């Protein structure tokens, strides 16, 4: 039923949703007031650290 | 239509959505990974600063 998705370390019913902002930044949620804009480095997977 | 609600400084269609975690923290998104844990103080309105 293509509804089981593999998250970073667990299984979730929703895919990893990445939202792109107008200023070239990428955030987890629509509002830039939240989100903890995603980073990358030394391991890939675009973890928010 | 009860679909226009006043946010901090802008009129938006959604209510201010605040999520409560098990550990007592209050976050703006479901996942603890993002959210920018909310705060209160010196003016109310529960600003995220």
């Amino acid at each position: 039923a293509d509804t089981a998705y593999m998250s970073n370390g667990v299984l979730s019913d929703t895919p990893p949703t990445y939202y792109a902002q107008a200023d070239g930044s990428i955030t987890t949620t629509e509002d830039a007031a939240a989100g903890k804009l995603v980073y990358k480095g030394s391991d890939g997977k675009l973890t928010t650290d």
